[PDB]
């Protein structure tokens, strides 16, 4: 039935996109003939990754679609509204994009949707709190943003804040914020609990650690990371957290982190290497 990689994308280079495998631990090539985004974002639904938002020269408005079972490459017209380090997520056969920047503009509260059956863009009700370089992740068909920042490095912010979006209702509701301001986190669903790891804020990177109780409505402290930086590309798979690729602040996650969500230990992964592309894109993948 379900066959799960999660899949890393770095631009046009050999080895800058792979699939890491975490039944075998290995790393497997991805052909892609696009050069590198800048703080773009990525979303996987029914076979296909998502590549959208971002930047090069300019402000990129395509969006740029792999087909995981063809391994082939096509191209469609992105979100209405370019930017950089918005978020993306699916839910139920639309991909979500929110927050990011513009030229003129620290931070957006935008939330536009992508009708993947109708291949149609639309303007969906706006966050609570404008945001760029927040996680965004689905869990039981709702929609969690948290963090990310607004304004800024000198007078800006890091924000704490977290909000659920409901595609049925078409509204934002305010959630208990985060123990921890943070941006660069990862963020992950995994059972009936939401995972901010790391990250950084306006003090530094972080290592903590914790979760969204989404029955309790309470943010929580886990164990911390081995390894403390300030951005991480993230994905879970089963009840496993991966960190495949991190940037530290001088150099770069080296070995790939594990956590294991129902015993809270973390290993570092001294036989993987950790992807070398720091501001890699990163996504979850069924190949069936």
């Amino acid at each position: 039935k379900h066959d799960y990689r999660i899949a890393l994308f770095g631009g046009s280079q050999p080895q800058s996109c792979r699939y890491f495998n975490p039944k075998d631990y290995s790393w497997t090539d991805i052909r892609c003939p696009f050069e590198k985004r800048r703080d773009a974002a990525c979303v996987f639904w029914d076979n296909v990754v998502y590549i959208l938002g971002g930047s090069q020269l300019f402000p990129i408005k395509r969006m740029d679609c792999y087909n995981v079972v063809k391994d082939s490459w096509y191209s469609k017209l992105g979100p209405p509204t370019p930017r950089d380090s918005l978020a993306a997520c699916a839910a139920e056969g639309k991909i979500y994009t929110s927050g990011g920047s513009e030229v003129g503009n620290s931070a957006l509260y935008l939330f536009e949707c992508y009708d993947t059956r109708t291949e149609s863009w639309h303007t969906k009700p706006s966050m609570l709190t404008q945001r760029c370089s927040h996680g965004m992740v689905e869990a039981n068909g709702l929609i969690y943003v948290c963090g990310g920042s607004l304004g800024n490095n000198v007078s800006g912010r890091v924000l704490n804040s977290c909000e659920v979006y409901d595609p049925a209702t078409e509204t934002w509701t305010e959630l208990c914020p985060m123990i921890e301001a943070r941006k660069n986190h990862g963020l992950v669903f995994v059972k009936d609990k939401i995972f901010a790891v790391g990250g950084q804020n306006g003090l530094g990177g972080l290592d903590n650690v914790e979760y969204y109780d989404i029955k309790l409505n309470e943010w929580k402290m886990v164990s911390p990371m081995p390894w403390k930086g300030v951005t991480v590309k993230c994905a879970a798979v089963g009840s496993i957290v991966y960190v495949l690729a991190g940037f530290q602040g001088v150099g770069r996650l080296g070995h790939i982190l594990e956590y294991n969500t129902e015993t809270d230990k973390w290993v570092a992964n001294s036989k993987v290497r950790a992807f070398p592309v720091t501001s890699c894109l990163i996504c979850v993948v069924d190949t069936c």
